[PDB]
Protein backbone atom coordinates (compact mmCIF):
# COMPACT_ATOMS: atom_id res chain seq x y z
CA UNK A 1 0.00 0.00 0.00
CA UNK A 2 1.18 3.56 -0.57
CA UNK A 3 2.92 5.09 2.41
CA UNK A 4 2.33 8.82 1.79
CA UNK A 5 0.03 11.28 0.11
CA UNK A 6 1.60 14.48 -1.24
CA UNK A 7 -0.92 17.33 -1.43
CA UNK A 8 -0.83 20.38 -3.63
CA UNK A 9 -2.74 23.26 -1.89
CA UNK A 10 -4.58 25.44 -4.42
CA UNK A 11 -7.40 23.61 -6.19
CA UNK A 12 -7.02 20.51 -3.99
CA UNK A 13 -7.25 21.55 -0.29
CA UNK A 14 -8.70 25.04 -0.85
CA UNK A 15 -9.03 27.83 -3.42
CA UNK A 16 -6.76 30.89 -3.18
CA UNK A 17 -7.45 32.00 -6.85
CA UNK A 18 -10.33 34.35 -6.00
CA UNK A 19 -8.20 36.31 -3.42
CA UNK A 20 -5.46 36.61 -6.05
CA UNK A 21 -7.98 37.86 -8.65
CA UNK A 22 -9.33 40.46 -6.16
CA UNK A 23 -5.81 41.63 -5.16
CA UNK A 24 -5.04 42.36 -8.83
CA UNK A 25 -8.41 44.16 -9.27
CA UNK A 26 -7.71 46.45 -6.34
CA UNK A 27 -4.19 47.15 -7.64
CA UNK A 28 -5.49 47.86 -11.15
CA UNK A 29 -8.16 50.20 -9.73
CA UNK A 30 -5.61 52.00 -7.54
CA UNK A 31 -3.30 52.65 -10.51
CA UNK A 32 -6.13 53.49 -12.96
CA UNK A 33 -5.90 50.59 -15.45
CA UNK A 34 -9.22 49.36 -16.86
CA UNK A 35 -9.85 45.79 -18.01
CA UNK A 36 -9.01 43.61 -14.98
CA UNK A 37 -12.12 41.38 -14.86
CA UNK A 38 -12.75 37.61 -14.51
CA UNK A 39 -12.23 37.03 -18.22
CA UNK A 40 -8.88 38.74 -18.25
CA UNK A 41 -8.02 36.80 -15.11
CA UNK A 42 -8.00 33.54 -17.09
CA UNK A 43 -4.73 34.84 -18.58
CA UNK A 44 -3.26 35.03 -15.00
CA UNK A 45 -3.79 31.24 -14.53
CA UNK A 46 -0.56 29.71 -13.14
CA UNK A 47 1.30 32.79 -14.32
CA UNK A 48 3.97 34.24 -12.02
CA UNK A 49 3.32 37.46 -10.12
CA UNK A 50 5.75 39.45 -12.23
CA UNK A 51 4.28 38.12 -15.50
CA UNK A 52 0.77 38.82 -14.26
CA UNK A 53 1.72 42.36 -13.38
CA UNK A 54 3.19 42.72 -16.88
CA UNK A 55 -0.09 41.61 -18.55
CA UNK A 56 -1.92 44.27 -16.50
CA UNK A 57 0.51 47.06 -17.44
CA UNK A 58 0.10 45.92 -21.06
CA UNK A 59 -3.65 46.67 -20.91
CA UNK A 60 -2.76 50.39 -20.83
CA UNK A 61 0.62 50.08 -22.61
CA UNK A 62 2.12 51.41 -19.35
CA UNK A 63 5.90 51.47 -18.83
CA UNK A 64 7.55 51.52 -15.40
CA UNK A 65 11.06 51.36 -13.85
CA UNK A 66 12.36 48.13 -12.23
CA UNK A 67 11.80 49.81 -8.83
CA UNK A 68 8.17 50.83 -9.66
CA UNK A 69 7.54 47.36 -11.02
CA UNK A 70 8.84 45.81 -7.80
CA UNK A 71 6.73 48.16 -5.68
CA UNK A 72 3.53 47.34 -7.63
CA UNK A 73 4.12 43.53 -7.22
CA UNK A 74 4.72 44.10 -3.49
CA UNK A 75 1.40 46.01 -3.22
CA UNK A 76 -0.54 43.25 -4.93
CA UNK A 77 0.99 40.76 -2.49
CA UNK A 78 0.21 43.02 0.47
CA UNK A 79 -3.48 43.07 -0.71
CA UNK A 80 -3.46 39.29 -1.14
CA UNK A 81 -2.06 38.68 2.34
CA UNK A 82 -4.59 41.08 3.82
CA UNK A 83 -7.45 39.28 2.01
CA UNK A 84 -6.37 35.81 3.23
CA UNK A 85 -6.67 36.72 6.95
CA UNK A 86 -10.31 35.54 6.70
CA UNK A 87 -9.56 31.99 5.41
CA UNK A 88 -11.38 29.57 7.69
CA UNK A 89 -12.06 25.86 8.18
CA UNK A 90 -15.19 26.37 6.02
CA UNK A 91 -12.91 26.97 3.03
CA UNK A 92 -11.55 23.40 3.13
CA UNK A 93 -12.67 21.66 -0.04
CA UNK A 94 -15.23 18.82 0.12
CA UNK A 95 -13.82 15.41 1.11
CA UNK A 96 -10.44 16.69 2.14
CA UNK A 97 -10.81 16.80 5.92
CA UNK A 98 -12.16 13.23 5.96
CA UNK A 99 -9.30 12.06 3.72
CA UNK A 100 -6.75 13.61 6.06
CA UNK A 101 -8.34 11.92 9.04
CA UNK A 102 -8.50 8.51 7.31
CA UNK A 103 -4.94 8.75 6.11
CA UNK A 104 -3.68 9.67 9.58
CA UNK A 105 -5.65 6.90 11.34
CA UNK A 106 -4.19 4.41 8.83
CA UNK A 107 -0.66 5.72 9.60
CA UNK A 108 -0.22 7.07 6.05
CA UNK A 109 2.16 10.03 5.85
CA UNK A 110 0.77 13.44 4.81
CA UNK A 111 2.89 16.19 3.23
CA UNK A 112 2.25 19.52 1.59
CA UNK A 113 3.90 19.88 -1.84
CA UNK A 114 2.76 23.40 -2.68
CA UNK A 115 4.38 26.48 -4.19
CA UNK A 116 2.32 28.66 -1.81
CA UNK A 117 4.59 30.93 0.18
CA UNK A 118 1.65 31.07 2.66
CA UNK A 119 1.20 27.31 3.05
CA UNK A 120 1.83 27.01 6.80
CA UNK A 121 -0.36 30.11 7.44
CA UNK A 122 -3.28 28.83 5.34
CA UNK A 123 -3.16 25.32 6.88
CA UNK A 124 -3.28 26.93 10.32
CA UNK A 125 -6.29 29.12 9.32
CA UNK A 126 -8.14 26.02 8.07
CA UNK A 127 -7.24 24.12 11.31
CA UNK A 128 -5.39 21.45 9.29
CA UNK A 129 -1.82 21.74 10.72
CA UNK A 130 -2.20 18.74 13.08
CA UNK A 131 -2.75 16.34 10.13
CA UNK A 132 0.48 17.24 8.29
CA UNK A 133 3.71 15.34 8.93
CA UNK A 134 5.65 17.80 6.72
CA UNK A 135 5.40 20.91 4.52
CA UNK A 136 8.00 21.07 1.74
CA UNK A 137 9.30 24.65 1.78
CA UNK A 138 8.92 26.13 -1.72
CA UNK A 139 11.68 28.67 -0.94
CA UNK A 140 14.18 25.78 -0.70
CA UNK A 141 13.54 24.03 -4.07
CA UNK A 142 15.61 24.91 -7.21
CA UNK A 143 12.75 24.63 -9.70
CA UNK A 144 8.94 24.80 -9.57
CA UNK A 145 6.27 22.57 -11.17
CA UNK A 146 6.46 20.89 -13.70
CA UNK A 147 9.87 20.09 -12.20
CA UNK A 148 9.46 17.35 -9.53
CA UNK A 149 11.67 18.99 -6.86
CA UNK A 150 8.77 19.91 -4.60
CA UNK A 151 7.23 16.43 -4.64
CA UNK A 152 10.59 14.78 -4.05
CA UNK A 153 11.24 17.15 -1.12
CA UNK A 154 7.78 16.42 0.30
CA UNK A 155 8.22 12.62 0.18
CA UNK A 156 11.72 12.74 1.57
CA UNK A 157 10.54 15.01 4.43
CA UNK A 158 8.17 12.25 5.61
CA UNK A 159 10.79 9.49 5.30
CA UNK A 160 9.58 7.93 2.06
CA UNK A 161 10.62 7.60 -1.55
CA UNK A 162 8.32 9.29 -4.10
CA UNK A 163 7.57 5.82 -5.56
CA UNK A 164 5.77 4.88 -2.30
CA UNK A 165 3.52 7.97 -2.63
CA UNK A 166 0.37 9.32 -4.24
CA UNK A 167 0.40 12.94 -5.39
CA UNK A 168 -2.83 14.97 -5.67
CA UNK A 169 -2.95 17.86 -8.19
CA UNK A 170 -5.34 20.09 -10.23
CA UNK A 171 -2.80 21.33 -12.83
CA UNK A 172 -1.10 19.68 -15.78
CA UNK A 173 2.21 21.10 -14.64
CA UNK A 174 1.68 19.60 -11.17
CA UNK A 175 0.65 16.21 -12.65
CA UNK A 176 3.85 16.27 -14.74
CA UNK A 177 5.86 17.07 -11.58
CA UNK A 178 4.33 14.10 -9.79
CA UNK A 179 5.10 11.78 -12.74
CA UNK A 180 8.70 12.88 -12.80
CA UNK A 181 9.10 12.46 -9.05
CA UNK A 182 8.03 8.83 -9.39
CA UNK A 183 4.89 9.21 -7.30
CA UNK A 184 1.48 8.17 -8.58
CA UNK A 185 -0.68 11.11 -9.69
CA UNK A 186 -4.42 11.41 -9.22
CA UNK A 187 -5.74 14.56 -10.79
CA UNK A 188 -8.86 16.58 -10.03
CA UNK A 189 -10.47 18.49 -12.92
CA UNK A 190 -10.80 17.40 -16.55
CA UNK A 191 -8.67 15.55 -19.10
CA UNK A 192 -8.61 18.60 -21.38
CA UNK A 193 -6.31 20.31 -18.82
CA UNK A 194 -4.71 17.32 -17.13
CA UNK A 195 -4.06 14.72 -19.84
CA UNK A 196 -5.82 11.38 -20.18
CA UNK A 197 -2.96 8.93 -19.21
CA UNK A 198 -3.57 9.49 -15.46
CA UNK A 199 -6.59 8.85 -13.17
CA UNK A 200 -8.74 11.97 -12.76
CA UNK A 201 -11.67 12.71 -10.46
CA UNK A 202 -14.31 15.39 -11.18
CA UNK A 203 -14.09 17.10 -7.75
CA UNK A 204 -12.39 16.53 -4.40
CA UNK A 205 -15.32 14.73 -2.84
CA UNK A 206 -14.08 11.72 -4.90
CA UNK A 207 -10.72 11.82 -3.08
CA UNK A 208 -11.41 9.10 -0.44
CA UNK A 209 -9.07 6.56 1.13
CA UNK A 210 -11.07 3.75 -0.44
CA UNK A 211 -10.65 5.31 -3.93
CA UNK A 212 -6.88 6.00 -3.50
CA UNK A 213 -6.44 2.34 -2.46
CA UNK A 214 -8.37 1.22 -5.57
CA UNK A 215 -6.06 3.27 -7.79
CA UNK A 216 -2.89 2.12 -6.07
CA UNK A 217 -3.86 -1.58 -6.40
CA UNK A 218 -4.78 -1.37 -10.10
CA UNK A 219 -1.40 0.32 -10.75
F1 LIG B 1 -0.74 24.96 -4.36
AL1 LIG B 1 -0.23 24.48 -6.06
F2 LIG B 1 0.26 24.00 -7.75
F3 LIG B 1 -1.94 24.56 -6.64
F4 LIG B 1 1.48 24.41 -5.51
MG1 LIG C 1 -3.19 23.30 -7.73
Amino acid sequence: MFKAVLFDLDGVITDTAEYHFRAWKALAEEIGINGVDRQFNEQLKGVSREDSLQKILDLADKKVSAEEFKELAKRKNDNYVKMIQDVSPADVYPGILQLLKDLRSNKIKIALASASKNGPFLLERMNLTGYFDAIADPAEVAASKPAPDIFIAAAHAVGVAPSESIGLEDSQAGIQAIKDSGALPIGVGRPEDLGDDIVIVPDTSHYTLEFLKEVWLQK
